[PDB]
């Protein structure tokens, strides 16, 4: 029952009116089907495929089950959506077509759902529809000034050396809000929620300066919801409308002095969320340890 | 890593407990402290460059740069860091605070003091819990609102959740309409004693009333003829801010008029019965 976080879902207009427009294109296709509802919320999600012509089961581990059974009480749809707290230990009360969910995270895999997501479908799901059934991209990045304050801050700090605190900041990955976007952007891999939890742990990628300094990499990731034959997306990027995602920042130890046409080459390794990152800066080799935690 | 440099950029905090042991340097020298929390060993690093062997305690995997950066600045013979002490101490720094004061406060110290410290200092001290009564009625308001129709739906229930929980943020000055009046703590006397208050405020002047502002007060032991310092709206900031509690409805206060209540507070933190003449509200911390 933490107010605040469900008020930056629902205040992110980019994300749920995508999962709205989505149920809204196949309304056709939920009509008189069962859908499961995983991390429902306060039921946002439910309510908008009980409306639009679906029996919801809505599945969340926290107390705000109670707010969402009230709400969908208020609503006129206690008839449609029954919600049960607690996935792998509830009990549905239908041995379901389609998997609504909104799972993602801040590196899309962070403090992802999507492995409960995988067990829906394996567990419960007929063809089955997923809304969304994800990629995550990169670029460089200019944080020059603002990243120098934050590191030149241990180096005095009421008289006392705390130099080696340094390591500490280019350690950790910054999620904000990034024009200072100055190389081009690669993607790091895709995922199909139909057929992919081992290839989660998992890419080569190539920057290539657009014209600046070069301090980091900026992280974000697209989402595709499925579509009947001849699809709703949006971007969580630097050049795409706010979310509550925002971009994921990935320091530099060294900070490059690049002209056009210089490149990055470097490899990403991502393991439960554990990421080290290799480059090759050509105009040169340097590697990033970062943790999230 | 955000916190602790939360922690040491507040300058009012970390210098309050840098000239309380400056104050005091009398008696840290060639003594034993305790620093109960060290978080990086600031507070530990602080007592042995004043004269003081310091042994910091916390439970954090920070201990590790701690000793780097005691290490680093010289004090490797003078600080021990980190169930778990060399010695079978004179005096306990810490830094233990949280919001409202007790919000998973690590008021250990009690623990540190009853087992480890006759007659010795504890940095700091004493403690207090004030209140006043502010106007936030746009941003309230604004709050509230959004939940009359979300996207078409009717989330009204919704509005209690927003009304009951607690908001930690920085009050400006202005906007404080009523004098301030909880608790007194004594960390040399004071654990039943933090689930515990009347009090009673008066309108400074005529202004919409929509909830209270708290915040907490710190004081340093000193020699015989005190370091200090506020969280208050009134006094520089903090990394503590403020804690604020809305009310259900929005007093319309002229000046001279009174609100008379009583808190209770008792572990989570559950925490308001007014009466406002001119003749309730539940917060759950969590």
């Amino acid at each position: 029952d933490h107010y605040g976080i469900h008020e930056e879902m629902l205040q992110d207009t980019v994300r749920t009116l995508s999962y709205r427009n989505a149920i809204i294109q196949n309304k056709d296709l939920f009509k008189d089907k069962i859908v499961l509802d995983v991390g429902c919320g306060t039921g946002i999600l439910s309510m908008f495929a009980a409306k639009h012509g679906a029996h919801v089961i809505g599945v969340d581990m926290s107390s705000i089950i109670e707010m969402a059974k009230e709400l969908v009480e208020l609503n006129g749809f206690s008839d449609k959506i029954t919600l049960l707290r607690g996935l792998e230990d509830v009990h549905l009360p239908f041995p379901v077509d389609i998997i609504i969910s909104e799972w993602m995270g801040y590196f899309l895999l962070y403090e992802s759902m999507m492995d409960t997501v995988l067990y829906a479908r394996d567990h419960y799901l007929v063809g089955g529809l997923i809304f969304p059934d994800c990629s995550i991209h990169l670029a460089g990045l200019e944080d020059s000034q603002y990243k120098d304050e934050k590191l030149n801050y241990w180096q005095d700090v009421y008289g006392f050396d705390y130099s080696p605190f340094v390591p500490l900041v280019l350690h950790e990955p910054i999620v904000d809000t990034v024009n200072n976007v100055n190389t081009t952007s690669d993607k790091l891999i895709e995922f199909d929620l139909n057929t992919v939890i081992s290839d989660l742990a998992f890419s080569n990628f190539k920057l290539t300066a657009k014209r600046d300094m070069i301090n980091g990499i900026v992280t974000w990731f697209d989402i595709v919801f499925p579509a009947p034959k001849g699809p709703v997306e949006f971007s969580t990027g630097p050049h795409a409308p706010y979310t509550h995602w925002k971009q994921t920042i990935f320091y530099f130890p060294d900070d490059l002095d690049a002209e056009t046409g210089d490149t990055i080459e470097g490899e990403l390794v991502c393991s439960p969320l554990n990421i080290k990152i290799s480059y090759k800066f050509e105009s040169r080799k340097n590697e990033g340890s970062y943790l999230m935690h």
